[PDB]
């Protein structure tokens, strides 16, 4: 349940967010879309990212929650 | 089933007890937990983030926590 | 659930369109699409190799592609 | 579960202090006060949640009869 | 489902093509395949090692196949 | 299917054998019993290791097959 209210704000405000992966990495931008196994980060060019590689979702500015 | 689990979260998240949660990858959070589902929790502070479990080794409350 | 990896997928495939792979370790991996099922992908190069999901981070198109 | 809860029963029942190694190399030291399907309880200075999925091995300090 | 992997492991035990075989941790494997199932492959040299799949990032035919 | 013969086989001749973890690791010992989840290896004390952190199982020698 949660994710997906939550990922739906994100993506419909266009919050920019951090996303931080297992591996410590982090990338920026914001999210285009998602289903349930992948969230489409957007900026130069999309990537698709897996959620199993993510850690945590961090927006920019405080957002409306689930 | 979750029968540990669930109780312990819902405890912290009703006591607003601060947590410590740690990563796989050694990076520690902190906050209190604002709500959590089989997936993912909400760890609150400025701006919440949402962490998934599937990233989470450990979780150390701030105080002593009972069931 | 896969109602934008399918499709996302599905057009690298279709277009040939050069990708970078990351693994979870850090690797780039460089090539096309071939093929792909639920659990691995077919990236083609000097030679096939089969890549699973699970391993996989992030899949950065050359270009922008469109749904 | 075969194997898996009456091992952690017998831990638990026994107070049997352990060692638990995670994946990423850190040991936590303790008793299992409790456990479930995903997580370990884990008690000493202060009680904490350990995710099974995070764990690689549980070693008991002495060897327990099954 | 597995309408990918299956047949690209079996082409690669049938035909007893030398393979490697990466692991998430970066360690690299080489042998043949001699079975596998859902879970693990069985690679043989020396002695036959079991290797679980969610340990293996990519697997690499040391010649191109047909599939 | 293919991983339980072969663990029984690993056990019941109890052949010594090396288990790498994913994070690079190595455990010597010799298998006492396992289920779906974990595996208990023998030696010095037991200790039970999860599946999901090993990455491969080595024999000290060729054992039969499946």
């Amino acid at each position: 349940s949660l994710q997906d209210p939550y990922l739906n704000t994100l993506r419909k405000e266009r919050v920019p967010v951090s996303i931080y992966l297992v591996n410590g990495i982090k990338l920026q931008g914001q999210i285009e879309s998602f289903d349930q196994f992948v969230i489409l980060l957007k900026n130069t060019v999309s990537q698709m990212v897996y959620k199993h590689a993510i850690s945590t979702v961090v927006p920019s500015r405080p957002v409306r929650l689930p």
